[PDB]
RNA sequence: UCUCUUGAGUUGGACAAAUGGCAG
RNA sequence: UGUCCAACUCAAGAGA
């Protein structure tokens, strides 16, 4: 089954409160009306005519309605009217079906978007903030008040309601504090302001800087009254000005909000400036998961003790749960990082870095012959960074000879082309180019020559991260590491216990920009170790022929598995990436019939068996670690296969963090046919979380899904192009 | 662009579709 | 009129 028994037990939470809902004798009930009346509000009206024969459940999308309590008729037929032309409304109820719940998340969703009405919170966007209890800060004059998004859905474990705390900051200081302050114009437009008198939102439209509080507005349609009775009637408060401005706005008449009972929301441009205030606003934003299991209990705590919440979901009968998703997840054993002559068990962090700079790296390759690549003003700091290479390769196992230092005229794009041009040569092994700053264009210029005119495996390094020394050691124990990895030197490995099982990573570039190309991205394993592979890219204005270039990628990479094992992998892995909850559909229906499609072409009816997987990194979901009554961080390697997964899928926290909560990666499996037991399936995922060379440790997402994202990620930003076909078999892209 | 992580504010695009508000 | 997605910029943590 979907189950997987590797580690550990451990006790986790997430964040989810179970409902218990039994969702029967509430049969969608169909509206029909003879006469056209399509206004939502005169189809309300006209359905409150017979209300006392209903109930008190109103479920209205203005077509259909649901309500528990059945009406004393199957078909009910009735008649009604209307009042603003009165014409005579037929009544035609249709019991629909109560097939299955596709649905009532939708049903759910509605009445929960109204229960948090009910608690008396101010919708605003996505979020429902509360206004009882913000989180002081009162050194800004700011203020920040809770924001839940409660989204239902339907899991494993019956149905959840997932939730997410978001803050959004509320000033104190009236807004004509910040007129005064801003003279001794733009900032407002866009502003959500709110009133306090009764905590409703405003966004603003436009500001006219010629009226006053002594215009007076028709109230109702009915006489002309001053801005200031009103408010002193209305709300029993006063106003001082007499000659300030008065803030617009107009929903899809004109509102004047007077500018001294408004207060802004969101940050300026100078609250936005300064770091103090981001310094302050972190502590309450990036909260631990001690501070977050807190929130949320508040939240639940707030729910359950207000009466209107427990007799509405009573009148629906579904019964709300009183405390979080307690669980039993599992924990992954620790992994064993391998090297040449040596080994070690990864940290409970899982972050080797302290080992790996002081042991042999599996493969080096010695740098006899390279040129770094500077303009003059650099050259310290690109001499100073050389020696350090020197002093930091020896240990890993890379032996650095003397570069071929070059001095570029100037940092104009044109000279580095020119010096490169003159300089690449079948005797370099690599090319160090080192910017004054970040130009992108510059960056693009350079890599386009090194990767597909002239291909020499490049690594660029910009005159701002070899100026800080007690730091620019590990900065030269990276680059070495990198250097190393645009070389076809592998640098650890990981034990595997999966024989001829190839792996595979795809990533489409993210964006509109380049005429629209959907450029790809493809990396594939070529030894049991997944130690070396093998990048490929495909650009095509299509999205079928892109896949066929996908095709004859994915054959090229499994003929170069053959020349360097001799053999052929008796299992493929495919780690997609990114694909959101929009098209899952489209890969298992026509990706994967394309897959296996053309591989039994190489050899006698082969048929590999594929298995792809699709990998998110951002998820509302969190799990939590449960040590007695405390709430901390999962240890990495926490699987939960179990009660919030929806089909053969899992959680897994792989990442170790230091700042808050850590995030779960969520792999969902839209195609098996590996025969791998889920348990093998997982833990290979784990496993391949070790093996992204850029970084020794752990990684939110597998090596393949980062290797190729970084690849599309070049191909579609810098190159605009294929790179060259002599840089596949290195990684050439870190 | 040395590299990963967690928060915040902007941005457009794949969909569906026309609002809980009595504010002024 | 709202939602599920995905990019870039700023700030911070870790790097003998
Ligand atoms: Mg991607
Ligand atoms: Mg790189």
């Amino acid at each position: 089954s979907q189950r997987g028994s590797s580690g550990q037990p451990v006790p986790v939470s997430a964040n989810y409160l179970p409902l218990k809902g039994n969702m029967d004798g509430v049969f969608k009930y169909a509206v029909g009306f003879n006469p056209p009346v399509e206004d939502i509000r005169s189809r309300s009206q006209l359905l409150n005519e017979h209300k006392e024969l209903i109930g008190l459940t109103r479920v209205f999308d203005g077509s259909t309605l649901y309500v528990p309590k059945r009406i004393c008729e199957q078909r009910l037929d009735l008649m009604s009217t209307r009042q603003t032309d009165g014409a005579s409304i037929k009544v035609t109820i249709s019991l629909v079906d109560s097939v299955k719940n596709r649905d009532v998340v939708q049903l759910m969703n509605v009445i929960f978007k109204r229960i948090l009405r009910s608690l008396k919170l101010q919708r605003i966007g996505r979020d429902y903030y509360d206004a009882n209890s913000p989180l002081e800060v009162p050194q800004h004059k700011m203020q920040l008040w809770p924001g839940y998004v409660t989204a239902i859905n339907r899991h494993e474990g019956g149905l959840m309601l997932v939730l997410d705390v978001s803050h959004r900051v509320m000033k104190t200081d009236t807004a004509l504090d910040f007129l005064y302050e801003l003279y001794h114009f733009k900032q407002l437009v866009g502003s959500v302001v709110l009133t306090r008198y009764n905590n409703r939102t405003y966004e603003i439209d436009d500001i006219a800087w010629d009226k006053n509080p002594r215009c007076a507005f028709q109230d109702h349609a009915g006489s002309q009254i001053t801005f200031v009775d009103y408010y002193k009637r209305a709300y029993d408060l006063d106003i001082t000005d007499l000659e300030q401005p008065l803030l617009i706005h107009r929903p899809k008449e004109m509102v004047c909000l007077v500018p001294e009972l408004c207060a802004m929301t969101g940050l300026t441009d100078a609250a936005r400036s300064d770091f103090k205030v981001m310094k302050d606003l972190a502590v309450h934003t990036r909260v631990p998961p001690e501070k977050r299991a807190e929130s949320f209990r508040k939240f639940i705590q707030r729910l359950n003790t207000t009466k209107e919440a427990s007799e509405l979901l009573h009148s629906w009968g579904l019964v709300l749960d009183s405390r979080m998703l307690d669980m039993q997840g599992r924990r992954l054993p620790p992994e064993k990082i391998l090297f040449k002559h040596s080994s070690i068990v990864a940290n409970m962090e899982a972050d080797w870095s302290r080992e790996c700079l002081k042991e042999h790296v599996i493969s080096a390759v010695s740098l006899l012959d390279w040129a770094v690549l500077f303009v003059r003003k650099d050259q310290g700091k690109a001499t100073d960074f050389v020696n350090m290479l020197s002093k930091v390769c020896p240990p890993i196992g890379m032996e650095v000879h003397e570069p071929k230092m070059v001095e570029v005229v100037n940092d104009r794009t044109e000279s580095y082309l020119r010096a490169l041009r003159e300089l690449i040569a079948p005797r370099l092994q690599m090319v160090v180019i080192v910017f004054p700053t970040s130009r992108d264009d510059r960056y693009s210029a350079v890599k386009k020559l090194c990767c597909i005119e002239s291909p020499i495996p490049s690594q660029v390094l910009i005159a701002r991260t070899i100026t800080q020394q007690q730091k620019l050691r590990s900065v030269a124990q990276k680059v070495a590491l990198q250097m190393n990895a645009k070389l076809g030197g592998e640098l650890w490995a990981v034990e595997i216990p999966l024989k001829s099982c190839m792996v595979v990573g795809i990533d489409v570039y993210h964006d509109k920009s380049y005429g629209n190309k959907s450029i790809a991205g493809f990396v594939a394993s070529t030894n049991p170790s997944f130690t070396r592979w093998y990048s490929r890219t495909a650009m095509q204005e299509q999205s079928q022929e892109l896949i066929h270039e996908l095709k004859l990628c994915m054959q090229a990479a499994l003929k170069k598995y053959n020349e360097m094992n001799q053999s052929l992998p008796e299992r493929i892995i495919v780690f997609r990436d990114g694909v959101g909850e929009g098209r899952e559909e489209y890969v298992s229906e026509f990706e994967v019939p394309q897959f296996n499609s053309c591989f039994s072409i190489f050899g006698e009816n082969y048929c590999p068996k594929l298995a792809v997987v699709v990998v998110q990194k951002r998820i509302t979901t969190r799990i939590f670690g449960r040590s007695g009554h405390s709430y901390d961080n999962p240890p990495p390697g926490v699987i939960v296969d179990h009660t919030i997964t929806k089909s053969y899928d899992f959680y897994l926290v792989s990442q170790h963090v230091r700042q808050g909560t850590v995030s779960p990666t969520y792999y969902r499996v839209i195609y098996d046919k590996s025969g791998l037991k889920p348990d093998h399936l997982q833990r290979l995922t784990y496993k391949l979380t070790h093996m992204y060379y850029n970084w020794p440790g752990t990684i939110r997402t597998p090596a393949p899904c980062n290797y190729a994202h970084k690849l599309a990620f070049l191909v579609g930003k810098s190159l605009h192009r294929d790179p060259a076909h002599e840089l596949s078999d290195r990684l050439f892209f870190l």
